[PDB]
């Protein structure tokens, strides 16, 4: 009566747009996970090969097969894909760091943005057009970006992307926005979106990648009903949870993040960073839905049948 039984054809109906995961071309010849993709997620996200040093490594070399692989694998079984990620401080060419003319900077950038976003027009939902570029106290983080630019690089990025795929919506991506009160959240995010949305910066949405730790740490989901709604109160038209992961993967925990978004009408959707914790980042902290034999744990059964 909705879809087949699993998450993501649950999750839509109730008036959300994806509960997706995280692939990338080295899980397309593992079927266990290539299955559970194709049955339980409705979107997907590149881990690494869409990041700037393998998808340019030198000036205008561009090498898109990698990408390619999953965005064909994507669009033949029908998932929507979030492209991740544009402009990041990290795994970044060295060729870029050494340039420090503001002009130069400037057109690197429209040109390795203007590259990605229009090889891919029309397939990709959403862009983080840029990543990760607070410090943890609200300020730009220090990068070849913000130095050479200061807060010029985000403007620039989010209006030659624009430019490129009208059809994409343009998020801003960050970690550790887990707390309502935490500075990187209202002197970071909320602040500065709202007074670049005030610039004319096409920013469409907001991203909080939710890397969050088990009951007790610094961040746990416990509080994170409370900061995406503080997100979700910026001039912004959506939020979504973009890199989703909790150390343990407690029922309760999945539970408090699936239903914060459920109840805020700005949050579109969810994705999971990963299918299987035997594949995860941190595979230390257990922290995904399925467990090393690609089996349902206990928050997936959990989420499937709150919906």
């Amino acid at each position: 009566g909705t879809g087949n039984g699993e998450l993501h054809d649950k999750f839509v109906a109730k008036g959300k747009l994806f509960f997706g995961t995280e692939i990338d071309h080295y899980h397309l010849n593992n079927q266990p996970l290539t299955n559970i993709v194709k049955s339980s997620f409705g979107q997907v996200t590149h881990e690494n090969s869409m990041k700037w040093d393998a998808i340019e490594p030198s000036r205008g070399r561009f090498s898109w097969g990698n990408a390619d692989a999953v965005v064909d694998f994507a669009v033949a079984n029908g998932k929507m894909i979030r492209g991740h990620t544009l402009v990041w401080h990290s795994q970044l060419p060295d060729w870029v760091k050494q340039i420090n003319d503001r002009n130069t900077l400037t057109q690197v950038i429209e040109d390795h943005v203007t590259a990605m976003v229009t090889r891919y027009k029309g397939k990709i939902v959403h862009w983080d057009v840029v990543n990760e570029i607070f410090s943890e106290d609200g300020n730009l983080r220090d990068s070849v970006f913000s130095r050479v630019l200061g807060e010029d690089f985000v403007g620039i990025a989010f209006r030659a992307a624009r430019a490129a795929d009208p059809n994409a919506k343009l998020y801003i991506n960050d970690y550790n926005l887990d707390n309502a009160n935490y500075a990187k959240v209202t002197r970071g995010m909320v602040e500065k979106v709202n007074r670049w949305v005030s610039q004319g910066v096409p920013i469409d949405g907001i991203g909080s990648q939710c890397h969050l730790a088990a009951p007790g740490g610094w961040n746990p989901a416990s509080q994170v009903p409370g900061a995406l709604r503080a997100l979700a109160g910026a001039n912004v038209k959506e939020i979504a949870v973009t890199e989703l992961d909790i150390a343990g993967a407690a029922a309760n925990d999945y539970l408090t993040v699936m239903n914060a978004c459920l109840q805020i009408e700005k949050c579109v959707g969810i994705t999971v960073w990963g299918v299987s914790d035997k594949d995860s980042w941190r595979q230390g902290d257990n922290p995904l839905l399925f467990d090393n034999n690609y089996q349902p744990k206990a928050a997936y059964h959990a989420l499937v049948n709150a919906l």
